[PDB]
């Protein structure tokens, strides 16, 4: 179906979540720059450059600024860009409006964060 348990998908930005690699890297941001079998992330620090290879489990998306825009990675408009309206922390989402494909220009209130994220 549109829901896959694996969420990575190359050139977006992502937040480093884990300290397992060295502290440096914990709550920093990096660039995904390839995706190798569903799970693992090949990401490079955007401050340092340095490259990492981290399971999604260690990785967090990036919700940008308003005006902004991401990549859906999951769920029913998957595989769409879009330009990041507005959050609503209290549930995790966040307010979309669709870029690209049929539905380009549908305004979609309550998209999960995980399901989308910063494209770099």
């Amino acid at each position: 179906t549109a829901r896959t348990d694996y969420w990575l998908q190359p050139e977006i930005i992502v937040k480093i979540i884990t300290k397992k690699l060295g502290e440096k890297y914990h709550k920093k941001k990096a660039i995904v720059k390839e995706v190798i079998d569903k799970y693992t992330a090949v990401v490079k620090m955007i401050d340092s450059g340095d490259k990492l290879k981290l399971d999604q489990t260690h990785l967090e998306t990036v919700i940008p600024a308003p005006g902004k825009r991401i990549l859906v990675l999951n769920g029913g408009y998957r595989g769409n860009e879009g330009t990041l309206e507005s959050i609503n922390e209290k549930t995790f989402s966040a307010t979309i409006v669709i870029e690209t494909g049929p539905l380009k220009g549908r305004r979609v209130e309550g998209i999960q964060y995980e399901d989308i994220s910063k494209l770099a």
